[PDB]
């Protein structure tokens, strides 16, 4: 019963739900406030655990009351925390999020600049035989490239059912990340990255970025209310319409819900078309709920 | 030596300093993030301690890691916490603040609705002989009115140097707070309260609200970059121009810096004109600094 490893960020999300987006220099009372475990790779673990998958998290944490709460939340959700890279120096990332109840918008201000990242040296200790899928949240690209090369070396010595499946996510429009396109069987590219590169649709983004992926890889792009699209080695464009809820209340973590649902579906042997549909269905349902718990 | 008691709110302020105000549904990294002890009465204690006054705080806290940090901060600053009302049930207030460093603006989203307030019964335990000044942050007006009546009864039996000096702040435009104008020798009314009552200037606000204050009392109204004004029993309008810093970087806690500095100056025997000037000088300096620490 092999696990799914998600390598990336874990952050304390201090979420304020408001009735209207605040105007600069004003004071208001929130409708509600919650302290939620966040970060793209950590949120993928939450969704994977809710779907019934055995999953592990690999990311950095600094000792303190914040890390204890985040670890206690991971444990309660049954996410394995043995690969956590404990840092003697630095600060656990923390974000302040504004969730607008009226349209489901999420405005994030993140503090994640004072913590050493998972190194290639740290990743060298990971027993790759306990994982069937490794998802890397694109962050410190130069070190993560070495982590991806290690999996490639491992998989070349393994028979087809013993090969670890690899997915990569390019979510932030940072130049350094673009070297990660070349790795993984599944590459997730955000609407934000695509729009920053000049793309006005998911189909445009897939055609424009496919030459960057590994030979035989599938490029995946979710475009919010326009749905989600994919392009694999057969050159066929795949699409699923979005499944918006009756009332969009919380879009915070919707992207991760999509990524984790696609990984879940693909790891179970479903096709890319089935994974695209499932991804839109689960993230769609998530957009009509506060947090993640109501998806199942 | 007698202390200055500030009765009111203590909040966990989570401050994100940004280079520009975030647009709804965007993601940004902060320039810096800090976990600062807030609340209006709580902030006045910080400024009073920095100025050299022996001050105490009276407010509610719920047990947890947040309260421990807030208490540890108060203690480190030499603010007496013996009058803190520990609540068995509820949550310590927490706000998420966006400080824009290009203009000094502060946007606050506060969670403070799940904690019992300091009662008149809790205030009955306060030894009024240990305090020369009691400042009340207007909140639960009906209970605070009984606290104010207790001080009045006490002072009537005391010789002039043994009477406790009383100030009240009316910061929030809540109807309930308007009964507090009738109490205290010094009444602080915010620009926000005045603008909500229809007043377009501090002078207009003072002439329109003076009939509400106690006989012999002084009404004080700070009007941000327009300075601060006052009106006492002699019917003379007093004014101090604002002292803006070279660069306005943080206005969070500016009003509390003004209030605490006026209290400090008045408790030392300075005139209202000298207190108004000092209040604008200290709050003005504070605005060019992140936090409070750089005022002295
Ligand atoms: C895999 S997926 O399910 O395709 C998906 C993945 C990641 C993110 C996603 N967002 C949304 C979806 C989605 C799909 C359906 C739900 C939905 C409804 C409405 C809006 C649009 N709203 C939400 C704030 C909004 O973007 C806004 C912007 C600026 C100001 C105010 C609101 C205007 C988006 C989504
Ligand atoms: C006792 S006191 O010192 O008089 C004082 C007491 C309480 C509050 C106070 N605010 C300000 C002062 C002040 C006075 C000096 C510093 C200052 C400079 C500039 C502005 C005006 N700026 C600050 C963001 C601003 O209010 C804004 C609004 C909306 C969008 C962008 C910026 C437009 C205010 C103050």
């Amino acid at each position: 019963e092999k696990q799914i490893l998600c390598v990336g960020l874990v952050v304390l999300d201090i979420i304020n739900v408001v009735d209207k987006y605040p105007e600069e220099d004003t004071d208001r009372r929130c409708l509600s406030q919650r302290w939620q475990r966040g970060g793209n790779a950590s949120n993928s673990c939450t969704v994977l655990s809710l779907l019934g998958a055995r999953c592990a998290f690999m990311g950095s944490l600094a000792p303190g009351h914040v890390a204890d709460f985040l670890v206690a939340d991971f444990r309660q959700r049954g996410v394995d925390v043995s690969q956590v890279t404990w840092q003697s120096q630095g600060d656990t990332p923390c974000s302040c999020c504004i969730v607008n109840n009226s349209n489901g918008s999420r405005t994030i201000i993140l503090y994640d600049t004072n913590l050493p990242d998972v190194s290639a040296k740290d990743f060298e200790k990971v027993d790759l035989t306990r994982f069937k899928w490794i998802h890397i949240e694109g962050r410190n690209a130069s070190e993560q490239v070495k982590m991806l090369q290690r999996i490639e070396e491992h998989n070349a010595k393994q028979p087809l059912p013993q090969k670890v499946r690899v997915s990569v996510e390019i979510e932030k429009p940072r130049e350094e990340l673009f070297q990660l396109f070349s790795y993984g069987e599944v590459v997730f590219v955000s609407k934000d990255v695509a729009k920053h590169l000049g793309f006005q649709s998911a189909v445009e983004a897939l055609r424009g970025l496919y030459s960057r992926v590994k030979k035989g890889a599938t490029l995946v792009c979710a475009w919010a209310e326009e749905g989600a699209d994919a392009l694999g080695p057969d050159g066929q464009l795949l699409h699923s319409d979005a499944f918006p809820p009756p009332r969009v209340v919380d879009t915070l973590g919707a992207g991760d819900t999509f990524n984790a649902s696609v990984i879940f579906s693909l790891s179970k042997g479903n096709s890319m078309q089935e994974a695209l549909r499932f991804g839109c269905q689960v993230a769609g349902k998530k957009c009509g709920l506060q947090g993640f718990d109501g998806i199942v």
